[PDB]
């Protein structure tokens, strides 16, 4: 009956709870970046735009690769407003209280695990969406699933440029972080499953690769 | 009968006279930039391309945001040729005579006011065009109207790169100039009017916001 | 009977032999770039992506200009695999044997001539493709044919960024190399032929402009 459990796991509604966890973890990472708090004070619109890149950079990149509107996902008003509320609470909540609650390690590890549920679903969705437009476009499927999983990391040089920072000596392709490299392995697996060369159901692959990402990220977050 | 006057004001044909004023003011600003005259001598094609960015950057950015051809507007041959003639006269007219005439302060203030007529129309057109593709895409409407009004300013980091200049410490989002910030207020107003939450006719909003931009820009130009 | 010879010349199948020559010459140029060999060792995925830019940058740029998927051409699996095999053999063949064979000057000059056959065909195809979407879009036709011929050179600032290099003081528009400038003359000629203002058959223009590019590039390669 594992396939019955895997089907329920792979079809949980990500909105709003799992998307909120994705936004919280991503905007927390933004606040850790150098000068981010000062930027929220002096350039609040640019700070909000930076948070939108961290929350929706996966869709911006995937739409750019497929020749669609790069801000197509911003028509989802409820998601944009939810990410905006997360950005406001993390940077401007009185007593910094919202930051204190979501940074509490037991709470943070749960949000970290929930973000990985969202990331794997976005990888698989990118492969399936590219396949719909290119039935045999294996390289387009792998590219779309990769940027859906890596997100803002692949545009880090220009997220820095928006913040007034320029560090051209490195980038996430020249030196992949773990989530970028893991998203590359994930998009190859989901493409192979789309090819019907990997004999596994799409629900089981989602379940087992999500558990791999959850264990890795929770372990990495709890260590440091 | 103000609405009858506002309807005539909001429907004046911008081509060719008001577009010419837009091109003249924008290419004048290009000639003020460092190394622009030297660039016209040594790299005339790059200088012409820079002037096309200043004249049509609003359409390039709006088409990029909506997933359309970024050079779609360059199919308008008469507009491209008119902007090309303006670029040639400003940089290469014998005796620098065309520059001397359009820089004469009474003449320049008139062209500055006429450019603001074009800018407000482009903001409203961007909101209406985005609304046609996304009936409830408020964030897409505001983004499209903003870049239609700000124009080349939002791509200033890469207009500089074309000229061989790189200044990453600042950008027009991190530090908005007045026209960029005013275009942001304008696109919010025209979006609200599109929402039917701002109880005002589209013609009256065009008239009153254009007069606001005309008074501000004419005052700013005459002061410095 | 020259038109009968020109028709056969202009319709030779570029895949796979002429495309292979295009890939070999382009990836050879990549290996000449500073730090390219070290990059293939330490960042092999970024090295492979760099080679894809050199092999398919013409299609990436043309699709970007026309608002299509910038990786649309990567649905051609056989072409991507052939370019991938060329990249692997040039950087990783035991004894560096493949590099030694294709760098042998008589063999290299033949591949250089065959690449020019591909470049002229891509210029003409870009003009014809833009004309199909814009019957009177002369500036869109010239832009599309130019990037189809220049290829990765027009994105050199960002091919360098992928390699961790940033040299903003120059670019291929501000200072055109010979292939970039020759592709600009070529796209004007093919646009004029599309206008029916240049009284010459498309096959004869392909033949005579290819011979011009072959003689120039073979002479330039044999000199240095
Ligand atoms: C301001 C925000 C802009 C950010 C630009 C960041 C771009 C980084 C994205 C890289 C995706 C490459 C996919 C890949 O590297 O992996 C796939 C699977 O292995 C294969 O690569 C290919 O298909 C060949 C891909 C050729 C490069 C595509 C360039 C598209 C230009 C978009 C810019 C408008
Ligand atoms: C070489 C020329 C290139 C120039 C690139 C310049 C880009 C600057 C444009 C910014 C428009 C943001 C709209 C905005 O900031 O304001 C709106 C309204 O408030 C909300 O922002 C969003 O919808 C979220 C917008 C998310 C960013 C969109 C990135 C698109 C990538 C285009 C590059 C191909
Ligand atoms: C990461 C890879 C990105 C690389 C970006 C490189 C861009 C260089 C391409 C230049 C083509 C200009 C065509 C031209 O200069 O020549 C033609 C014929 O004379 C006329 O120019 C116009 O039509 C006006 C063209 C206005 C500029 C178009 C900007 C498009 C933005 C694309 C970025 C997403
Ligand atoms: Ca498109
Ligand atoms: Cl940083
Ligand atoms: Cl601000
Ligand atoms: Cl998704
Ligand atoms: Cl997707
Ligand atoms: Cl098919
Ligand atoms: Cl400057
Ligand atoms: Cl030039
Ligand atoms: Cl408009
Ligand atoms: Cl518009
Ligand atoms: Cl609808
Ligand atoms: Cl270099
Ligand atoms: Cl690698
Ligand atoms: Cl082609
Ligand atoms: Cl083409
Ligand atoms: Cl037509």
């Amino acid at each position: 009956q594992l396939g019955e459990l895997a089907a329920a796991f792979a079809s949980v509604p990500v909105f709003p709870l799992f998307d909120a966890a994705y936004f919280i973890v991503s905007v927390l990472y933004l606040k850790y970046e150098p000068g981010a708090v000062e930027m929220s004070r002096k350039s609040p619109f640019a700070s909000w735009l930076c948070a939108m890149l961290h929350c929706f950079g996966s869709y911006i990149l995937a739409d750019l690769l497929l020749g669609e509107s790069p801000i197509h996902y911003f028509s989802n008003n409820s998601s944009v407003i939810l990410a905006t509320a997360v950005w406001y609470l993390i940077f401007f909540c009185p007593m910094n209280l919202f930051y204190k609650c979501v940074s509490f390690l037991p709470v943070k590890l749960i949000f970290v695990a929930m973000k990985e549920v969202v990331r794997v679903r976005k990888i698989a969705a990118g492969v399936h969406h590219a396949h719909h437009q290119y039935h045999h476009g294996w390289f387009i499927m792998m590219a779309t699933g990769w940027v859906k999983g890596s997100g803002v990391a692949l545009m880090s040089n220009f997220e820095q440029l928006l913040r007034g920072v320029w560090r051209p000596e490195t980038n996430e392709i020249l030196h992949m972080s773990f989530p970028t490299k893991a998203s590359l392995y994930g998009t190859v697996l989901f493409t192979l499953q789309q090819t019907h060369w990997l004999p596994v159901s799409e629900a089981n692959l989602v379940f087992f690769f999500t558990m791999f990402m959850i264990v890795c990220k929770v372990f990495m977050t709890a260590t440091h």
